[PDB]
């Protein structure tokens, strides 16, 4: 029950005949209802003459005076802004792009897959009078043209982008400002010689209001950036508050939120291992748009009321108070504007959270996840194309989409061919079958890593409650199981969303204990459980254990760098020796899981010890510069700080 939005032969158009095939597409273009009178229009004049940006001109320019005739200048400032914020939707660009991208899409992928009836309630969605809010995950950069392309190829009008300042430059500008994509600053800050740009807040604010006022669609990526990691990243609250504040003054009568999920196969910009490491580059981009990459998948959540939404939040007697380090500490080492700002903060999480988990696994994510924990040594097809049917169904059972059908032997075949980097094919003695192990480089793993993120948001659960039944061992009391596992979470929180803001850990640990007797892996003898002494119980435990160890291993070797810490020192400094250690610990040969030298982990480790509090954040010149807490003052607190991570790892 799919459709491939670029599959396009005549049957898709109405004229047919062989002229009409040879000529398919650019009759599909014609034939799409995209029209200029269903655009926003007056909209810098309706922002210039909004009575909030007249009153915050009106004191800007107040402060500069010796009658007060230097209004012309921050006026005439202020309209500047608006020139190159807004956007300018043109159906003639929007259609000549679509062909393009018609092209393109079709050259350097195999299909882009859309499930009906997540759209057909989109179409619902639509044909109230209500204005739209599409909130992606960002992953690749073709994330911003699929988002609109899928739309505009089922006769819906393109939603306006909030793109980044970066890609306002001449000719390239003026291209994206005719496509939807209108520019915004980063930070919103001038200069630290002013406090706030009280006016380009203002205007921008006035901007978004008058775009939702005229019922017209948004794009907001609350991931600032594309994931490195492969697995979605902390939210950024920037314009949801912009956004709610439009509801909060009473100005809109209500917005639709939709999450989006978009799954690749492979990323057209492949590995990020440059980064997580620490005419010649358009050569590169040539060699880069002559690979051919895999299928895709783009899956749309249920549409919500914002208005509904934020009323159920006011109906909750008490909110969520409990410190990161009050959590976790005393179980370890024997307010106006703040309720406002985790009330947004919240909604940001419950977003990315729906929409990560609306997306499709691939078969490049079940691949890796088997090639680098399952076996790693490295097996011969038939064991892994058996293995590859049966983890399909673990997902399935769990309620999740696949983003590939057909013969298993066939859809590993096709994955393996984009793990050739990684994957090292070869012949076996006295065999017509063929062998099949993965790298276990610096590099090259960071790649079959990144790729195989994309199946742990399914296990993460399963995952803790497996390294917590290990951890409690060294006849289980569940009170303990469910009481030691809450904590693996709060240690873990920074890695990634485990379960909805709304509900607290404890319960999350509790329902998933609860699957474990459902499965029948756990079963009872406060309560008394015993782990089920099944090999293939026992081979999944250990599984969804080794599955932790690289986000374990770096929190680990984090902390033993910690033992010998001399001085205050700027984080930027710091983190490049910090990441050189765990780089190190693989040049040695120390480290189990090269996949944890990967830059991402440094950066929640370091974060996670500043949320601990054994850094005191004392941040100055505009730089964080790391103290030594008092309490992490001696060695014997960070000692059990070491011993305490050292439990969940198996050695
Ligand atoms: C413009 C943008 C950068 C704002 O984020 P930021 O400036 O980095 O984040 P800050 O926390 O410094 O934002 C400042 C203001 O945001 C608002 N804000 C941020 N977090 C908030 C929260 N949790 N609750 C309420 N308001 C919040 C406040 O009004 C805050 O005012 P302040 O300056 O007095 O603190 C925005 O782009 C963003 O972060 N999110 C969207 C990402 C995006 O679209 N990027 C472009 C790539 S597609
Ligand atoms: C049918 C035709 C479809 C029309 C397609 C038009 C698409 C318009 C694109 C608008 C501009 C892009 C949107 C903003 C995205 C953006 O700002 O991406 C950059 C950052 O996130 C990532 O930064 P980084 O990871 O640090 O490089």
């Amino acid at each position: 029950g799919l459709r491939n939005v670029i599959y396009i032969n005549e049957t898709h158009t109405r004229h047919r005949g062989w002229l009409a095939r040879r000529l398919s597409y650019v009759l599909f273009i014609q034939e799409r209802d995209v029209h200029k009178g269903m655009f926003a229009t007056n909209v810098t004049e309706n922002v210039l003459n909004s009575s909030r940006v007249q009153e915050a001109i009106a004191e800007v320019a107040a402060e500069l005076n010796p009658q007060s005739k230097a209004v012309n200048k921050v006026k005439k400032k202020a309209k500047r802004i608006l020139q190159e914020m807004v956007a300018t939707v043109s159906p003639a660009m929007i259609r000549l792009t679509g062909w393009v991208l018609l092209k393109l899409f079709n050259s350097f992928f195999w299909n882009i897959q859309i499930h009906k009836g997540q759209l057909e309630m989109v179409k619902a969605a639509t044909e109230t009078n209500l204005p739209l809010l599409f909130l992606p995950v960002h992953r690749s950069h073709i994330d911003y043209l699929l988002l609109t392309f899928i739309l505009f190829c089922h006769n819906i009008k393109a939603p306006y982008i909030a793109s980044g300042n970066n890609l306002n430059i001449p000719i390239f500008s003026t291209l994206i400002h005719k496509l939807g994509g209108f520019f915004i600053r980063r930070r919103l800050d001038e200069t630290p010689d002013g406090r706030k740009d009280v006016l380009y807040r203002a205007l921008l604010h006035g901007h978004i209001v008058e775009l939702l006022r005229q019922q017209q669609f948004l794009e907001i990526f609350l991931e600032g950036t594309r994931s490195r990691s492969g697995k979605t990243s902390c939210a950024r609250a920037g314009l949801l508050s912009v956004v709610v504040d439009t509801l909060s003054t009473n100005v809109i009568p209500d917005i639709l939120i939709i999450p989006v999920g978009i799954s690749y196969d492979r990323i057209i910009e492949g590995h990020y291992n440059g980064e997580q490491l620490g005419w010649s580059v358009a050569r590169g981009v040539i060699r880069m748009l002559r690979k051919n990459y895999g299928c895709v998948r783009v899956d749309f959540a249920q549409p919500f009321s914002l208005k509904e939404y934020l009323e159920s939040q006011s109906q909750k007697p008490v909110s969520a108070l409990l410190s990161l380090e009050q959590a976790l500490l005393p179980a370890i080492l024997p307010t106006d504007e703040s309720l406002r700002r985790r009330l947004i903060a919240n909604l940001a999480e419950h977003i990315l959270f729906t929409a990560s988990k609306s997306c499709a696994i691939m078969s490049t994510h079940i691949v890796a996840c088997l090639l680098l924990y399952r076996h790693r040594q490295g097996i011969d097809l038939s064991t892994l194309v058996e293995d590859f049917f049966v983890m399909k169904e673990e997902v399935l059972a769990r309620d999740f989409d696949l983003g590939f059908s057909g013969n298993s032997e066939d859809v590993v075949m096709h994955a393996i061919q984009l793990l050739g980097n990684c994957v090292t094919i070869t012949h076996t003695s006295r065999n017509d079958e063929f062998f099949i192990t993965p790298s276990t480089t610096v590099p090259s793993v960071f790649e079959l890593n990144f790729y195989s993120n994309g199946v742990l948001h399914v296990f993460i659960m399963e995952a803790i409650i497996a390294c917590s039944l290990y951890a409690v061992l060294n006849l289980i009391s569940q009170e303990q199981l469910v009481r030691k596992a809450a904590s693996l979470c709060y240690l873990l929180s920074n890695e990634g969303t485990i379960s909805l803001p709304c509900q607290t850990f404890y319960q999350v640990c509790h329902e998933t204990v609860g699957k474990f007797i459902q499965y029948g892996i756990l079963t009872v003898a406060d309560c008394y459980l015993k782990v089920s002494q099944s090999k293939e119980h026992q081979q999944f435990i250990t599984f969804l254990q080794r599955l932790l160890g690289p986000l374990l291993e770096a929190y680990s070797s984090a902390a033993i760098f910690v033992h010998n810490f001399s001085g205050p020192v700027p984080e930027p400094e710091y983190l490049q020796k910090l990441h050189k250690y765990l780089i190190t610990r693989t040049e040695r040969n120390v480290a189990v899981y090269a996949e944890s030298a990967t830059y991402c982990l440094v950066k929640n480790a370091v974060k996670m010890f500043k949320d601990i509090g054994v850094f005191k954040e004392t941040k100055q010149k505009r730089v964080s510069v790391l103290e030594l807490s008092s309490t992490f003052l001696p060695q014997c607190n960070r000692q059990k700080l070491l011993e305490y991570i050292l439990s969940f790892v198996v050695l």
